[PDB]
């Protein structure tokens, strides 16, 4: 499926949007339709083990729906490997509110409502984000909600297929050691946690406990008396936003509701949710 | 990694007892003392040998106890790795119960005595054997029972559950408990339950919400306590299943007249079930 052409033929690179260790992202416009879109470019060439790369494209692929980053195609020339995927003008919720401040209620109702379309997607072809969180929710120019960077699910998914699923007979096996092989000791139901952290986050502007080292963190979520985190201001919100905090952090995974179930909660089910939401949050970002 | 020298100059390579994956088993003689070792070749394959060999043989050698089957040494030569072990004649218990049948609760008890015993060590010096079974249990011919065959993320969005894998690796120590108590099934039926299950379809059936432990298939035929050690140490939530030096205190083997003579009783069996000489005139 590959295209092993240089993909300065098909796209004009325009600017560096950002980078790191696994590799630099660029703004780029199809020549002939003259859309934007991102082009991740990973250095692939004396690298170990790139069945990392091989399950996040995979994924991509695969994953056709409205509220999943869409995928265009790949590069492989001059030993780097161009993932071409959506463009998102303004960036990640997190670069958003590290501008605009706090979200509003229903700014925030239509951010999950839009992740729990993307997470029923996900979940009904048997695949987990496991990454939730405000820096992976792409915003585009016309307000419209993304899940991106399936990369951790890639790590995981490829850990937990060859190099940590080479076992024989599960006879023998504990039921939590046959979890661990067979899933990794939970499931798509993390997602939803992770969501409902994320809904904290866009109000305050931090995850529960962002101040606490997270070594410390680890600790007290493993602890036996943890209690599920809430928002700080109890008068801000309606008991609907409280309701909605409180039920997608259920500690007991077996009581947790899906994400189709989700859908069907009134923070979400409500009157009035569209893209003007995000794009009057937009304007805030565009004018001081 | 110790010696790194050829171990046909030590010892007389006799035979092949098995192999696989985890390379060729020799049985040998040591050329000074005539006394006899199993010696694991294991094809080295290019990748590292600062931890993969130095700190692995160390970890190896520094497992010292009666029911943990003995270390010898290791050899590099011609990029073969020879792990010279002890060798234990009757081979492992499940290649007895395939000539013996099934055995009795008393040898059963006093094989879980033994490796209850073996696992207390090894989960007092912080280690998980991960594989007990029939297979991994040997027998040698004095009947002593011996063990053989040894963050992804930010925290702060993590559910709990995901949070506890991170942290304390998914399973602890406790997996061997269970372990043994299908090995305790498997010695008195000849099988693990569900042996005619397909493997992929018992992972399934294991990590669905409604799992229940399973038990003996005969009822009369055991004690309430060897009924109890099963129930006790196939405990489905890791958090409530007893401790090695905690099933140590249990009836089944604590009880009296549990001795090495049970075993040396199995090792008859399996050395005298053949008919005796008919037609062999000779004078
Ligand atoms: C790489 C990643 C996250 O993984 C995927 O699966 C994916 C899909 C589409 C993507 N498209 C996209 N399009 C435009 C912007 C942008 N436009 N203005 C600012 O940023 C943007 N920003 C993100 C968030 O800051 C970003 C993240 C890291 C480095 C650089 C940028 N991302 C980005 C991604
Ligand atoms: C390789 C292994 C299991 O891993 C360790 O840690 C270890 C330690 C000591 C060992 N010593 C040993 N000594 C004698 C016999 C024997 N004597 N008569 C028949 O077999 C034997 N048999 C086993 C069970 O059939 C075996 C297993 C696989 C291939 C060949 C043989 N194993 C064996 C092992």
């Amino acid at each position: 499926d590959i295209f092993n052409r240089d993909p300065r033929d098909h796209y004009d690179l325009l600017q560096r949007l950002g980078g790191g260790t696994y590799g630099e992202v660029f703004k780029a416009r199809d020549k002939v339709s003259g859309d934007l879109v991102a082009l991740k470019m990973v250095k692939m060439e004396p690298d170990d083990d790139v069945s990392t790369l091989q399950k996040e494209i995979l994924i991509l692929k695969t994953c056709r729906h409205a509220n999943i980053v869409a995928y265009h195609g790949s590069y492989l020339w001059l030993q780097k490997l161009w993932i071409c995927m959506e463009f998102c003008g303004a960036g990640s919720l997190q670069d958003i509110y590290q501008v605009t401040g706090s979200l509003s209620e229903l700014q925030i109702s239509y951010v999950c409502r839009e992740v729990l379309q993307g997470l029923a997607y996900l979940h009904s072809q048997k695949k987990i984000h496991r990454d939730i969180k405000g820096a992976n929710i792409l915003i585009n120019d016309a307000g419209e909600v993304r899940l991106a960077d399936f990369g951790i699910s890639a790590q995981i998914g490829a850990t937990l297929a060859r190099r940590l699923s080479f076992i024989g007979t599960p006879y023998w096996m504990a039921p939590e050691v046959a979890a661990v092989a067979l899933k990794g000791g939970y499931n798509e139901l993390c997602d939803i946690w992770s969501l409902g952290i994320t809904a904290i986050e866009l109000a305050e502007l931090q995850p529960p406990l962002f101040d606490v080292h997270p070594d410390r963190v680890l600790e007290l979520m493993t602890k036996s008396g943890y209690q599920p985190p809430r928002l700080k201001e109890k008068g801000k919100w309606s008991a609907a936003f409280h309701n909605f905090i409180k039920v997608t952090l259920t500690k007991s995974p077996k009581k947790r509701p899906s994400a189709t179930k989700m859908l069907s909660h009134q923070l979400v089910s409500q009157p009035g949710l569209n893209r003007g939401l995000i794009l009057d949050l937009l304007d805030k970002l565009k004018n001081p």
